[PDB]
């Protein structure tokens, strides 16, 4: 679990969005596993606007942060789950690191701010949904 709170927006994994997120929908994209809802309170977070390929993510299944080197946002095949059929997920960044299904929503940050959120995992891999291209989150 986890979310990004920036301005009057809440960014969550689309597959973990609540009834309230859908009732206050701003934008969603199944191919990216992202959903953004509107909030009444002003949010706590800054979005990175950079090309960093290193950063630190929070891993809930270890209660720890880990440093990672990650690939640039790209189209990656993701196996079928209870949430989606087998498909290519876009704007996904992979890194070697620990992840379990409940780790989705953990934030990845660099020195410039929030880069993205955990969205996939595998045997010693962790995948992050990028948010740096969503310029409208800042206005
Ligand atoms: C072994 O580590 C795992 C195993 C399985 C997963 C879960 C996973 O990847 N998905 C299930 C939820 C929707 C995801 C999507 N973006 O399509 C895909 C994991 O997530 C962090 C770590
Ligand atoms: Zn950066």
């Amino acid at each position: 679990s986890g979310a990004i709170y920036v301005g009057n927006y809440r960014v969550v994994n689309r597959h973990l969005a609540t009834h309230n997120d859908w009732a206050n929908l701003v934008w969603e994209d199944s191919s990216r596993d992202l959903l953004v809802s509107s909030t009444t309170a002003q949010g706590c977070d800054t979005i990175a606007r950079c090309d960093c390929q290193t950063g630190v993510y929070y891993c809930s299944s270890r209660r720890k942060h880990y440093p990672v080197s990650f690939s640039k946002p790209s189209l990656i095949f993701v196996e079928a789950s209870e949430y989606y059929p087998a498909r290519y997920q876009s704007h996904l960044m992979l890194a070697v690191g620990h992840s379990e299904p409940g780790d989705c929503g953990g934030i990845l940050r660099c020195q410039h701010g929030v880069v993205g959120i955990v969205s996939t995992g595998g045997n010693g891999l962790v995948g992050f949904a990028d948010v740096r291209d969503l310029l409208w989150l800042d206005e």
